[PDB]
């Protein structure tokens, strides 16, 4: 199973999250296997799985030409890579908040993240 909605919570669900912080962060990206090489930005969503899933469908907007937008917040933590080196460890710093967010959507569920809208 390489299917573009499983690699889409690999990488950005985590639903009760430790912490919101630097060291929350650098764990994370470790254990979700995103440090060879060091990724340089990624948002983990919080919350329960329903809640994004239903920005496919009417809980979100058409954004520019292929995009989605949430209608409501989300607690979100953004992990951005410090040092710039892409070999490990990877350092990060975060970012958190309750803001909307952008994805894309395929046959109903989400596929990709779009980090430059934050």
């Amino acid at each position: 199973d390489d299917s573009r909605y499983t690699k889409f919570l690999t990488q950005h669900h985590d639903a009760k999250p430790k912490g919101r912080d630097d060291r929350y962060c650098e764990r994370m990206m470790k254990r979700r296997s995103l440090t060879s090489p060091c990724k340089d930005v990624n948002t983990f969503i919080h919350g329960n799985k329903s809640n994004i899933k239903a920005i496919c469908g009417a809980n979100g907007s058409p954004y520019r030409e292929n995009l989605r937008m949430s209608k409501s917040p989300f607690q979100v933590t953004t992990c951005k890579h410090t040092g710039g080196s892409p070999r490990p460890p990877c350092q990060y710093r975060a970012s958190a908040g309750f803001r909307h967010v952008v994805i894309a959507c395929e046959n109903g569920l989400p596929v990709h993240f779009d980090e430059s809208f934050f």
